C-alpha cells in the first residue's frame, strides 16, 4: 500500500547519528566506487543511500578527472545507509550525472539524468524499470534535486531547473504517480534561482529549502501542495546558510529576495518546526568545511536571528558539502509525525586536496528529542592515496 | 502464473538510457569476469544481464587468449541490469560458449551450449536445475541467440543453428515449457543464412531479426506462430544493417533474399512498428563502432528507405558490436503492450586493440513515447590494462 | 510474535563448536574489516555476529592506531554467524565505540556508543531506524556490554556505565520495547565495579556477569527482574575468573564483594546451572591468552571451588582476549530450554604483537549435552602482515 | 514440508553439465577460499556446492601446508551450484575438516567434524544452529561422507568411520530427524574397509557406494533401510573403481569380497540402474587424473564388465579427484523419478604440481535421458600461482 506522509514533522530538540559509512578510508584497500552528491531516501521497510557514481573505482587510474561532475559514465546507484557506496552490494538505479529518487509505499522512484548538456534527458524508473521521460525544455544542464523526492499518498514530486548556472534559469514542479507523469508546473522565479532542493513532506505539503547560484546567500523555499499550486520565497531567517556567504552580522534577513552579493552555493538544507526552523550550513564561510545545522526561533516566518540551538556535526578542520533533507517512515519509527533526518556529504580530493581524484563520504543523523553533544563525525581518510 | 505476452509492440518514438554497467572500466581495479555476448531478458520482477565469462577476472594472467569465443571454461551467468558482471553478485545460469534465456513468468530458463564442436551438447535448465536437452543435430558447432528468448503463455521459443559460418548451414525452431521439449521444426531456407537471433513476442507470435554470416548484409527475419509454422525472409527495408556492410546508396532492398556481397555479419536487431521497423547498427560499415537505431517508414513491408527517426547511441569514435532485442513486461512498465528495448554490446581489446585480452560492457536503452536526443554512452575504460 | 525466553538455561555437560570465522588469516588477502569486541545474538531465524569496526580493513594503512579503542569512525556491523566481519557481506548497524544488539522476535534492536567522551550518546535503533537515545548522564565515557542485549516477551533490557574505569562509578539497567525505553533503574554497588556485562535469560530474569575494573579479580553478578528491581554482587566461586588475577589457591571466594587486588579486567562471561555455573577465563593469569571454561558445583550460591569440569577452547600458547554470553532461540534448537552459548574473542597485533594494527577473531560454542573434548580453535594468522 | 524423496532413480543413458565454478582460475585475481572435499546437495529450491576451507584465500600466504587434510582453522561453507568458493557470496555451515549435508525439505542438515584426531567431536546442525552431537567412538579420526547425505521422508542418513585407515576400522550408520539423532547402527565388516560413502535415495532405502582404503579396488556397497537394517558388500562389477588399482584384465570382480592388492583409494561413486550400474572413476589408475563413468550391464547385481556406455567428463591429461552422488529433487525436474546427479573435483597444486598450496575446483553433471558425447571441462588454471 501507500505511504501516506501526512503528518507533520516532529518537532526535534537536536539530532543523533544514524550511520556512517567510512566510504573513502575503506576505498583505500577496498573496491568501493567513487562517488559524489551522496544522498538518503526511506521505504516503508529500509533506508537506502543513493549516489552518483564515475563509473570507476578508489585507488584505480579511472578515479581521475572524477571533479567534471558530468560524463556518460556517471550512473545512478544504492546501498542500505551505512554501506560504503561498494561494488558488490550495489543496486543499479539509472544512468545518471544528476538523481534524485523516493519510494511511494509500494516500490522504487528513481529519476535519472544523462545525456548532453543541451539536450539532456531525464528518465524516470518504477520498480526498477524506466516509465517516463522529461527532455530538457530550456536546452542548458537538466537538473534535479540530488536529494530525497516525496512522496504523499502514492503521488511523488520534485523539483528541476534547466538554465543557465549564473542569471534567470528555468524552474520546474514535477508529480507522477506509479512512474507515469501526471502533472507539472512551472515556478515564477524572477530574480531568483533555484537548484538542488532538499525536500521533506509536512502538514500534507511538501517543503523544500533549495540553493540559489546566481545571487543567494540565503536559501530558497517553496511550499508544493498536491494540486500543484505553490508557494516560493527564501528562508525568512536573518542567517545566511549557503556557502560562500557573508558575516551573519552583515546579513538582514529575507522572506522574499536573495540577499548577499555571493553568486555561488552548496546544497543544504532546513526543516521547519512551527514558525521555527532548523538550517544547516558549513562552518566556514567560504569554504566547503565543517557541519552545524542550527535552530532559529521563528526563522520560518520572520527575518529572525534568535539562535536557541546549535549542534555541530563535522568541526572546522574538516571537510564537508552537500546535505539534505528526508524523512523516516512511520512505519519505521512508531512514531505519530515524521521524524526529520538529514545526511551531510565529506568531500576529499580535489579541488581542495592534492590528488588526481574526487570523492566523497556521508553521516546520517535524525530527529530525536533530545540535545545531542557536539563532535566530528568526519571522514577521516589520509590522503593522498596510493594515487 | 504464466506471463501472457500477447499484447503488441510498443509504438516508440525513440529509446531512453536504461542502465549502463561500466563493466570493463571498473574491472581495472575490481574483480570482474571477462565476458562477451552479454544480454538482456527479463522477469515479472526485475530484468538481468545475461552473460558467458571465460571463466577468468579483468586484469589476471587467465584473461589470456579471451577472444577464442569457445572454451570448456565459458560460462552462462547472470547479474541485475546495471550490473557489472562481477564475481561477488553473479548468479550461475549454465556452462556454455553460447547461451539464451527467458522468464515464462514463474521461472529462469537458460540454454547453455557446450562441449566439443562436432558433437556440441545444449543443456536446458529451469528453476535452477537441467531438465532437457538438445544434442548437436549436424556435428558443426551447435549455437543459439546470445540473446533473451521467447516466452508467451507459458510456452517459451528460441532458434539454434548447426553448420558451417559460410555456406550453408541448418536452422531450427525449438519450443518448450516448463524445461520440457515440447516441440521443434527446421526452418527451409535455401540460399539463406541465419545466427544469433534477436527475438520478441508480437501481437501473439514471435519475430526474429537474425544474422547471415554467409552472403547476407541484409538481415533476415523469421515470424514464429505458437504452432511452429513460420514465415522467414530478410528485413524489406532498402537499407543494409549487418556489418560488413556496402553503403545504402548501392543496396536494394529485398524481402525475399540476402544482397551485398559481403559473408560476415555481426548480431544485431530490429523491432517491427506496424509495417514500420527500428532497425539498428554500427555507424561503421566495416568495423564495430558506433551505435544507432534508424526507424524506416514501411521498413518491415517494403524495400523502403524513408527514414524518419535517428538516434545515435555510441559514436563512431567508440567501439560496439553485438546488440539484441527484449521486451519490458506488462507487469512491471503498466502499459498495455509490450515496451521494446535493446542492448548494445561494447567489446574493448583484440582483435582492435593492443592488449591481450577481449572482453565487452553493455548498455540498455527501452521503447518510450518520447524523441530521445543523440549521445555517447560509451565503454570508456582506458586501455591497455595493467596487461 | 515476541520471543518468550521464559524458558530456563539448559543444563549443559560441555560445549560444542558453533562456529568459527577466520577473520584475520582471510584479511590477509580479503577485504575485511579490522574489528574488536565481536559478539552474537540470535533471532528466532538466524545467529548473527555482531562486531565494532575502526572504518578501516585489514592490510592498509587505516589500521594503524586501530588500538586506540574509542573513536569518530568506529561503527556496529553485522554478519552471520561464522562469517568474516567483511565488507561485501556486512549489514550497518550503528555508529558505535561501543554497543550491544538483541532481537526481541519481530525486529533487532541496537545501541550504539558514539561521540565525545565527556558527553557521549547513546543512539538506539530499532527495525533499522534510531528510535531513541540515552545521553551521558554521569560526563565519562558511557559504555555498554559489548554484548548480547536481552529481551524477554517484547520487552529488553542491557546494562550501562559512565564514570571512571577506576574508582567508582555509575550503573544502570535500561528497559525497552519496540526501540523505545520505557524504564531504568540505578544499580547501588559502592566498593564494587560494573562493565561489559554478558547476560542471558533465565526463569524469566535477566541474569548478567559482568566485570569489575576497580578492584575485582572475581566477577560481579546482577539479576535483573522485568520490573527493573534487581538484585546485585559477585560469582560466589571459589575461583576468579577475570584477567588479571591471582592463583586460586591464594583465592577465598565470597558471593557479596571483590577480592585480589588486581585493579583491570577483560570482558569474561557465566552461565548459572541450577546452584552450579560454568564460567570462562583466559588460562594465563596475567595476559589475555588460551581460554578455558570450568563448572563449579554449587559455584554459584556458595564460595565453592569444587570441579567438576573443565574443557579448553583455545590452549595457552594462543590469544583469547574477551568472551561473552547469548542463548539460543527455542525457535531454532527446538528444546524446551535455552540453549547456553559463549563466543571467545582471540586479539592479535598490538599491545602483545609487531604489527601497527590490532584486530581480533571469534570462535563460537553452544550448550550441548555431552562431554566435548579439550583442542584449540585459535586465530591462526600469520604475523606481522604486510603491515 | 518434507521431501519424500520415495522415489526410484531415473534411469539414464549419459550426463549432461551442470555447472561449473572455476574456482581457481578466479582465484588467481579474486579472492577465492583455498578449498578441497567439495560436493553437492540439494533442497527444493536450490542446489549447493559445499566445501571445507583452510580458513585462508588463494593466492595468499595463509594458503601454505594447505595439504595437511586437518586443522583447527578447517571450515565448511556453501555457496549455490556453480559459483566459486568465494567469501563474499558464502555461508557458514559448520567447523569441520570432514563434513556431510543434506536438506530434508524444511531446512539444511550440516554435519561438520573437528577437534583433536584422538577425540574428535561431530557436531550436528539444522537450521543454521547446533541440535545434536556424536563423539568419537573409537578414538581415531572420526569421518564422514564428503559427500551429500541422504534424506527420506523426514529422516536423514548418513555414514561415518572411526579407526585406521590401513587395518581394519569401525564403521556406523546414523539417522536423524529435525537434527535429532534418533538411531545408529554399527556396520558389520570384518576384512573390509568402508569411507567416504556417496550416497542417494533410490526405491525408498538408502544406496552408498564407498571407499576401501584398506585392500580394495573395487567399492564397497551398502543399501540402508529406514529401520536401520542394512546390506553391505562390494560392488559386483567385474571392474575395479578406485584408485590406485591394477587392469580391468587382472580383475574379477566380487559382490562381497575386496580384490586387488591395492591398499589406497579416493572417493568415488555409483548409480544403480535396476541391476545395472554408473560407476566413475578416475582414467589413470595410479594418479588422480582424468573421469569418466561407465555403465555395466548387469554390474550391480553380477560380476559382469560387459560394458554398454563410456563417457569422458575430465580426459587423462588432466586433473580429477574426488567425485560423489546426490539427487535432484521432484521440486525442481518435475520427473517422477529422482534424477541422479554427481560432481568432480579437479585437484590442484600439491603433491602433483610445484606449488605452495592444494585446492580443487568442480565440475557437475546430472541424469538426463541422452547419450552425451566427450569432453573434458577440466580445471584449466595456470600453475605456479603468484605463489
Ligand atoms: C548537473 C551538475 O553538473 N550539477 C553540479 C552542480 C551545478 O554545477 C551547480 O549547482 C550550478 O548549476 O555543482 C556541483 C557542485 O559541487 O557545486 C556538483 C553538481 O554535480
Ligand atoms: C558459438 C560461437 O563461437 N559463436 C561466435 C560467433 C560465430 O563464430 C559466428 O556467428 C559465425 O558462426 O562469432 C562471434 C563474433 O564475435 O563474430 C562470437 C561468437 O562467440
Ligand atoms: C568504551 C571503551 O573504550 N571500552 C574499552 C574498555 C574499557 O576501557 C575498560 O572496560 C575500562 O572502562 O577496555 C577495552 C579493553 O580491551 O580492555 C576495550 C574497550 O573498547
Ligand atoms: C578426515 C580426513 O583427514 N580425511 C582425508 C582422507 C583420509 O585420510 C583417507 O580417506 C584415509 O582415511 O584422505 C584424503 C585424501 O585426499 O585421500 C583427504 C581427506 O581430507
Amino acid at each position: 500500500t501507500y505511504m501516506n506522509n501526512t503528518e507533520a514533522i516532529c518537532d526535534a530538540k537536536g539530532f543523533a547519528p544514524f550511520s556512517k559509512d567510512n566510504g573513502i578510508r575503506i576505498g583505500s584497500r577496498g573496491h568501493i566506487f567513487v562517488i559524489r552528491e551522496p544522498f538518503v531516501s526511506c521505504s516503508p521497510i529500509e533506508c537506502r543511500t543513493f549516489f552518483l557514481t564515475q563509473g570507476s573505482l578508489l585507488n584505480d587510474k579511472h578515479s581521475n578527472g572524477t571533479v567534471k561532475d558530468r560524463s556518460p559514465f556517471r550512473t545512478l546507484m544504492s546501498v542500505e545507509v551505512g554501506q560504503s557506496p561498494n561494488v558488490y552490494q550495489a543496486r543499479f538505479e539509472a544512468v545518471a550525472w544528476s538523481a534524485t529518487a523516493c519510494h511511494d509505499g509500494k516500490k522504487w522512484m528513481t529519476v535519472g539524468v544523462t545525456g548532453p548538456d543541451s539536450k539532456a534527458v531525464a528518465v524516470i524508473h518504477y520498480g526498477g524499470v524506466p516509465t517516463d521521460v522529461v527532455n530538457s525544455w530550456a536546452g542548458d544542464i537538466l537538473r534535479t534535486q540530488e536529494s530525497s523526492c516525496t512522496c504523499i499518498q502514492g503521488d511523488c514530486y520534485w523539483v528541476m531547473t534547466d538554465g543557465p548556472a549564473n542569471r534567470q534559469a528555468q524552474y520546474r514542479i514535477y508529480k507522477a504517480n506509479q512512474g507515469r507523469i501526471i502533472g507539472q508546473t512551472d515556478i515564477s522565479f524572477n530574480g531568483g534561482h533555484i537548484e538542488e532542493c532538499s525536500c521533506y513532506p509536512n502538514d500534507g505539503k511538501v517543503e523544500c529549502v533549495c540553493r540559489d547560484g546566481w545571487t543567494g546567500t540565503n536559501r530558497p523555499v517553496l511550499v508544493i501542495s498536491p494540486d500543484l499550486s505553490y508557494r516560493v520565497g527564501y528562508l525568512c531567517a536573518g542567517i545566511p546558510s549557503d556557502t560562500p556567504r557573508g558575516e551573519d552580522t552583515q546579513f538582514t534577513g529575507s522572506c522574499t529576495s536573495p540577499m548577499g552579493n555571493q553568486g555561488y552555493g552548496v546544497k543544504g538544507f532546513g526543516f521547519r518546526q512551527g514558525t521555527d526552523v532548523w538550517m544547516g550550513r558549513t562552518i566556514s564561510r567560504t569554504s566547503r568545511s565543517g557541519f552545524e545545522i542550527l535552530r532559529i526561533k521563528n526563522g520560518w516566518t520572520q527575518t529572525s536571528k534568535e539562535q536557541i540551538r546549535k549542534q555541530v556535526v563535522v568541526d572546522n578542520l574538516n571537510w564537508s558539502g552537500y546535505s539534505g533533507s528526508f524523512t523516516l517512515p512511520v512505519e519505521l519509527s512508531g512514531k505519530d509525525c515524521l521524524v526529520p533526518c538529514f545526511w551531510v556529504e565529506m568531500i576529499r580530493g580535489k579541488p581542495e586536496e592534492k590528488t588526481i581524484w574526487t570523492s566523497s563520504s556521508s553521516i546520517v543523523m535524525c530527529g530525536v528529542d533530545y540535545e545531542v553533544a557536539d563532535w566530528s563525525w568526519h571522514d577521516g581518510a589520509i590522503l593522498p592515496f596510493d594515487i
